[PDB]
């Protein structure tokens, strides 16, 4: 049994570091590591509610929407995190790259993130990304909304 | 052996935190080191708000008990890593919001926690949520990225 626990880990490892590496076209691929039935996506956003691609298919289709609106961006400062599930993964990291919105001026991104990496048959049956969505909102020239913090401890 | 033995007493330690409640979250600054550092990572600044020290700490719990009276973690995940020093909690957590000039509210949020340790007790703690629900709790309008041209 730990044998094949063991293995499974070392595997999904992998995959996970072939995800956080891939950059520039080869992103029109980074579907392929999925399962068929796989689900990726932000569940930290404006709404309140995640925004998930849902399908291998649905993935690729989006990959081709991220390379037009994220069109260098580069995930950094890259630290795996093994855990007691041989299935389950999670990664910090820094990510950065120009951001390109529909009706928005051309913009600078950077961000810090948590990942979320749940496998299956040694592919990704889930992906989620954390991040502060206050950043997002700069790189896109929006204003963010202040606390007030007259009345905190300072 | 010696990172087996760290591992399971980290976890304990974790478990305490994250069960922590009422007025013994006036205690809680003891499961950290002298020089610990805790606080939130996710900011409407772009800067953590970082409390450094177990001696503040503690008098920051002061404060949190009085803007997060009833506050309690729920859902929580408890994930060890290959570091026996370095665990990851996945959690949501909820109790009424009573900032200083702002309507009384509830707040409610989704959280992930970072939690490093040295020699027994916890030397870092990071929190890391999406501030707009914490906006929304407070009555502070969220600003919406523009959808029209986006696929859907
Ligand atoms: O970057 C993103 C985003 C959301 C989900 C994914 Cl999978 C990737 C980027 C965001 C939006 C988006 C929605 C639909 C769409 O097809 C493309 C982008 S809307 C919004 C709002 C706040 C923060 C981030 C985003
Ligand atoms: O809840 C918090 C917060 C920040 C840090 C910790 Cl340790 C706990 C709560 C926030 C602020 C705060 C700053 C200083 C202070 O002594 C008390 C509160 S300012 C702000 C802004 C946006 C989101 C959350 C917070």
């Amino acid at each position: 049994e730990n044998r094949a626990q063991v293995a499974a880990r070392q595997h999904n490892r992998k995959i996970v570091e072939q995800y956080m590496h891939t950059r520039g076209e080869a992103r029109l691929k980074r579907h392929l590591l999925f399962t068929e039935d796989g689900v990726g996506g932000l569940w930290t956003t404006d709404s309140g509610q995640p925004i998930a691609i849902r399908g291998r298919e649905k993935l690729g289709e989006h990959a081709v929407w991220s390379l037009q609106c994220f069109p260098d961006w580069v995930w950094t400062d890259i630290q795996i995190f093994e855990t007691q599930d041989p299935n389950w993964f999670w990664v910090e990291c820094r990510g950065e790259g120009a951001i390109v919105f529909p009706g928005y001026p051309r913009g600078q991104y950077r961000n810090h993130f948590l990942h979320s990496f749940r496998f299956e048959n040694g592919l990704i049956k889930e992906q989620r990304e954390f991040m502060n969505p206050c950043e997002q909102f700069r790189s896109l020239g929006i204003e963010v909304p202040e606390v007030r913090r007259d009345g905190l401890p300072s």
